[PDB]
C-alpha cells in the first residue's frame, strides 16, 4: 500500500481525541502528539489482506507525491491491526461549508480569493496529471493561518484504482476502435470537469446550496445528457458584480472543449483583482469566533 | 430472467462434446432429442453469492434479438449449480475457424460477410443494442453459408458495467455534464462495431489484424495519438478501388464521421449484384 508506511499503532504518538466525521470513505478523528500537542487529522480505513489495496495506495501516492500551498499537509501513514490510518493536517476551521452554515454567504471578495487559492491547487494537480472529481465547499479546507487547501482525493484515488483495473481486462484490442482504446486508457472526460466544479462551488459559497439542490439527483443526471441543456446560474443577479456572474458563465460552460483551463481561468477579472489576499480569509475566520 | 427453465436441459437434449467458449463459460455442442437439431448450450457455473447482472444481461440481449444475422435463442436452464443459455449452432464454426484452414477469403465473399454482418449490425443498432466484439471468431457461419452474429459477452459485461456506475455515482451537484454523460452512455458509441468490422474485413483478407505482432498495450497507446493513421490492405494489387475504399471509409478516425451501419449497406462493396451464400458455399468447399 505504501513503502513509507509506519507499521506501528498511530496511538503510541497520538492521543484521539474525537471522530470529526469523515471523507468519501473512512473515519476522520482529531488527534494531538502526545508530547508536543500539536492537532493532526487521522483518517482511519479499514484494511484486511484480502482487500483491494489500490484505492488506498493511490490516494496516499497523491498526498505524498503533492507538494503545493493549497493542497491539504499530509504526515504519513499508519498500518496496524487491519486498519490505515492516513495523518493529515488539522485545519481548525474546518471546511468551507462548515464555515458558510455559521457565517452565511461569503462575500464576492471572499469568493473570488478561495476560486484564486482553489485554482492555483487545480492547476498545480492537473501538471501533475491528476484530476481532483471532488471538487466542493465541504472539500476544501482553511487553516488556521488562513490558507486554502483542497482534501479528500478519495473520489480521485478510486477513479484511478478503476482505470487501472479497466487496462487489466480490456483484453485484445486489435478490432477496437480508437475511441474505445481512447476511454479504456484515459476515461471519456478531462481535468476540465474540476473547472465545471469549481464554478458550482462558488455558487454553493454564494447561496449556501449547489444549484438544483432540491431536484432528484437522477433528474439532474439525466438533464445534463439532454440537447437543450442550460448550466445553472446565480439566483440573486443584483448581489454580485459581472465579474462573478462571468466567472460561473465561463466556468460552468457545457463544452469541455471550450472550458478553461486552470491557469486559464487565474487571469479572468474576478480572481486577478487587487484586493485578494489572507485578510479577508483571516477576517472570515473573526467572524466565526 | 423470469423465463428461466428450472430443469436440467439435459432432459431436452443429448450433451456431445465440449467445445470451449468466447468471453466467458463454455460452449457445448448438444443435439434436441426431438427434432435431432444441433444446438450450442453455454454453461456458466454458479455460485450463491455471486452478481448475476453480466448473466442476466446477456440473456435479455438474446431474448429480445429476432434476427437472421444473429444467433437465434431458444432458453435457458438452471439446475445443480449451472446456467445453460441454449443457442442456435452453426456447422461450419467461425469464420476464424474456417480461415485457419481455407487460408484467406476472396474479395466477393468478404462483401457478402460484409453485407451480413451489416444487416445484424443495423438491427443490433435501431435496437439500442452494441455488439462492441465484432471479429472473426465471432462471426459464425451455418452448413448452408448462412452468416451469424454471435457472443454477446463483452457487449453484457458492458451493459452491466454501466448499470453498476449508475448506482455508485454519488450526490450529482457538482458534476460536469460530460461525466454524467460517460457514467449514463459510456463515452462511445454503436458506430466502434463499424470500425471494428473494417478491421475484420482485414483480417478475413490477410488472416491477421492490422498491428496483430505489436504488442497489445503499444497498439491501444498508438491509437489514442492525435496522428494514429487508420490501417489499410497491405497488397493494394490485390484487391479492388471499392474494397479499398470501404476499408478506408468504415476505419474513419473520428466517430462523428463515421458512417452508420445503415449507411454502409448502400456501399458499393456490399450492394453488388452477385452477393449470396453460394460464395460461402465455396468457401466450405474448399475447407472439406
Ligand atoms: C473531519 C473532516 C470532514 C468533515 C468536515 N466537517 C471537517 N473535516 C476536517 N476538519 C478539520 N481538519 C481536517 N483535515 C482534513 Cl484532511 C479534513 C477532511 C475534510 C474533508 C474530507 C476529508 C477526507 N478524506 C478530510 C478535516
Ligand atoms: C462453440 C463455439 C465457440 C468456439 C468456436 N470455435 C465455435 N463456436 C460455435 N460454433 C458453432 N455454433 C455456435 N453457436 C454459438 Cl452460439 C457459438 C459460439 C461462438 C462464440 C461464442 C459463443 C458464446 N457465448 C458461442 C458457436
Amino acid at each position: 500500500v505504501d513503502p513509507d508506511i509506519f507499521n506501528r499503532d498511530p496511538r503510541d504518538h497520538y492521543d484521539l481525541l474525537q471522530r470529526l466525521g469523515g471523507g468519501t470513505y473512512g473515519e476522520v478523528f482529531k488527534a494531538r502528539d502526545k508530547v508536543s500537542g500539536d492537532l493532526v487529522a487521522l483518517k482511519m480505513v479499514k484494511m484486511e489482506p484480502d482487500d483491494d489495496v489500490s484505492t488506498l495506495q493511490k490516494e496516499i501516492l497523491i498526498l505524498k507525491t503533492c507538494r503545493h500551498a493549497n493542497i491539504v499537509a499530509y504526515h504519513g501513514s499508519y498500518l496496524w491491526l487491519q486498519k490505515l490510518w492516513i495523518c493529515m493536517e488539522f485545519c481548525g476551521a474546518g471546511s468551507l461549508q462548515d464555515i458558510y452554515q455559521v457565517t452565511g454567504s461569503l462575500s464576492e471578495l471572499q469568493i473570488s480569493y478561495v476560486c484564486r487559492e482553489v485554482l492555483q491547487g487545480l492547476a498545480y494537480l492537473h501538471s501533475q496529471k491528476k484530476i481532483h472529481r471532488d471538487i466542493k465547499g465541504a472539500n476544501i479546507l482553511i487553516n488556521d493561518a488562513g490558507e486554502v487547501r483542497l482534501a479528500d482525493f478519495g473520489i480521485s484515488a478510486q477513479i484511478g484504482a478503476e482505470l487501472a483495473r479497466r487496462l487489466e481486462f480490456i483484453g485484445t484490442p486489435y478490432w477496437m476502435a480508437p475511441e474505445v482504446a481512447a476511454v479504456a486508457l484515459k476515461g471519456g472526460y478531462n481535468e476540465l470537469c474540476d473547472i465545471w466544479s469549481l464554478g458550482i462551488t462558488a455558487i454553493e459559497l454564494a447561496e449556501l446550496q449547489p444549484p438544483l439542490f432540491d431536484v432528484h439527483p437522477l433528474r439532474v443526471l439525466f438533464l445534463m445528457t439532454k440537447s437543450g441543456y442550460q448550466p445553472p446560474r446565480l439566483k440573486e443577479k443584483g448581489k454580485w458584480s459581472a465579474a462573478f456572474h462571468n466567472f460561473i458563465k465561463v466556468t460552468l460552460t457545457k463544452s469541455p472543449k471550450k472550458r478553461p483551463s486552470a491557469t486559464k481561468m487565474l487571469s479572468h477579472q474576478l480572481v486577478s483583482q487587487p484586493g485578494l489576499n489572507r485578510g479577508l480569509i483571516l477576517d472570515l475566520l473573526d467572524k466565526l469566533k
